[PDB]
Order: C-alpha cells, then structure tokens, then sequence
C-alpha cells in the first residue's frame, strides 16, 4: 500500500499493519489538506477537524 | 487541572491520567483554535498543524 504525503507529488509505502491512507483538514478550508500519510484506524473526526480515510493507493 | 474547552466560556477539570490542557490551531490561524481539551502526551505537530500544551490552572 502506498499513500501520498502532505505534498501530493510524494508518497510512501505504509509499514506493516497500517493499512490505510488518511487526509486531515480544517472544516473551514476543506480543500486545503494539512496532514497526509498512513494509519491503522481512522482518527475520530470532531467538529472543526475532519479525518478522511481510504484503502486505495494514493487516494488521500 | 482546570482545562478550557473549544469554547473558552466552558472548562472541564481535566480528568485522571490527562494532566495537560492543550490548544489545537492551524498555524495559518493561530487565534482560531480548532480543538481544546485533555491529552496525555502533547501530540507532535507539523508545518501546518500546531499543538500547544501546559499544566497550569486554566492555561489553555
């Protein structure tokens, strides 16, 4: 599995276990991601902070 | 441990275990915190995201 990094033009291969790609942005600016990478369980989304996760290569 | 909430007007005595009050804001907007509460080890931020912790009475 491969996930993108903050900067889309780059990615990394997830380490054993972490079988997910996540995206993290503020509710205010949804199209402006601020965190990118691999993860085990999608972080809980609060009010102003959203977490989006997918299981495909470079989808986050 | 007096900890303020996402909405300053409110504050919840940070429960057992959690002995730190934090503020979560997006560097691009230091005054518009997006999260506040009780966290164990102050999460390590990045270039766009920032976490600030303290253990004083209503410090965050």
């Amino acid at each position: 599995l491969k996930c993108n990094k903050l900067v889309p033009l780059f990615y990394k291969t997830c380490p054993a276990g972490k079988n997910l790609c996540y995206k993290m942005f503020m509710v205010a600016t949804p199209k402006v991601p601020v965190k990118r990478g691999c993860i085990d369980v999608c972080p809980k989304s609060s009010l102003l902070v959203k977490y989006v996760c997918c299981n495909t290569d470079r989808c986050n």
